[PDB]
């Protein structure tokens, strides 16, 4: 999360591009696509234009232009499929901009391999009105040919949008994407809770206790409830517990973990796992996340953007 794009589509739904096995503005439109929700969901800022309305090369051009003009970017792109019956990627970028040589190398490379195609691999040119026209960096995508079949099974094999839309996100970025499918699991929220060595969700769960379980525990604060295993004192989250009464002579309260149906755990907006924008889910609930090792889930919301929660409490 921190840069600012700025993609067009190539052509005019009224003044189109390459058309043969594949049509160009079509599936420049789906890589846009791709690539700007996954910038999003990377959280850089991207704004988008494809042209609907004009009917000439020169009004299109002139608009595109115009328009990344008027929205000043880290880097513009423009998104377009090739003709000629070669095969593969390839980047273009103005000749001596090594910011762009360096962006469009990147991205030429990420493409190919997730084609499974050919690299053409960045080439240079001052011919271009795109590249000559617009002020700040710039490159131009040929994602593959539309005149050839190997490009087109490419293309349109299952997920491939998805993957370029990583391809064009880590090549822009240098950073690789969470939410890749490689590390996707779908399961459901656990019906047990955490006897913790801190008071910190991302420490090491000393045992977990299920829903029903009684126990005998101390007050300690506001949100926690201590016991001793093996003479270490360890924490239990009081919003999991019920509790009525201390008659023990020693200040110890029994305490039962809450009922399946009645028990909720926590996913925070934040990977400290602590505070901030909480969700609240029974146990059962079915949910998919990814696990990049981080020492904790991360969960992608479509509109509330990335949660995380304990590795032990999705299985
Ligand atoms: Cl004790
Ligand atoms: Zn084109």
């Amino acid at each position: 999360a921190m840069s600012n794009y700025s993609m067009s589509r190539g052509h005019s739904d009224k003044c189109v591009g390459a058309e043969d096995i594949l049509s160009e503005i079509k599936e420049a439109e789906k890589v846009l696509n791709a690539a700007s929700d996954e910038l999003k969901r990377e959280g850089h800022n991207v704004k988008t234009f494809i042209d609907r309305t004009s009917t000439t090369q020169s009004a299109n051009l002139n608009k595109i232009v115009n328009w990344h003009n008027a929205n000043p970017a880290d880097v513009h792109i423009s998104v377009h499929l090739n003709a000629g019956k070669g095969t593969g990627v390839e980047v273009w970028y103005y000749a001596g901009d090594e910011k762009g040589r360096k962006l469009a190398v990147e991205i030429s490379a990420k493409m190919a391999k997730a084609l499974g195609l050919p690299n053409r691999g960045a080439k240079a040119t001052k011919d271009l009105r795109f590249l000559n026209s617009t002020k700040g960096t710039a490159v131009l995508l040929e994602v593959c040919f539309v005149d050839r079949k190997e490009d087109a099974n490419a293309i349109h094999k299952s997920g491939m949008y998805d993957k370029l839309g990583i391809a064009i996100a880590e090549g822009l970025t240098g950073k690789t994407v969470a939410a890749k499918n490689p590390n996707r699991h779908s399961g459901a929220v656990v019906d047990s809770v955490p006897m913790l060595s801190k008071m910190d969700f991302k420490s090491s769960p000393i045992k977990m206790y299920k829903a029903g379980s009684s126990l005998l525990v101390y007050e300690h604060n506001k949100y926690w409830y201590k016991a001793y295993i093996n003479d270490k004192l360890c924490y239990i989250y009081k919003s999991f517990c019920i509790s009525n009464g201390k008659k023990d002579a020693k200040g110890r309260i029994k305490v039962r973990i809450k009922s399946a149906k009645d028990l909720r755990i926590p996913v925070w907006n934040n990977t400290k796992l602590n505070s901030g924008k909480i969700k609240w889910y029974s146990p059962g609930t079915k949910l998919s996340w990814y696990d990049n090792k981080k020492g904790y889930l991360e969960l992608w919301y479509e509109k509330d953007g990335w949660y995380y929660t304990a590795n032990y409490f999705l299985k």
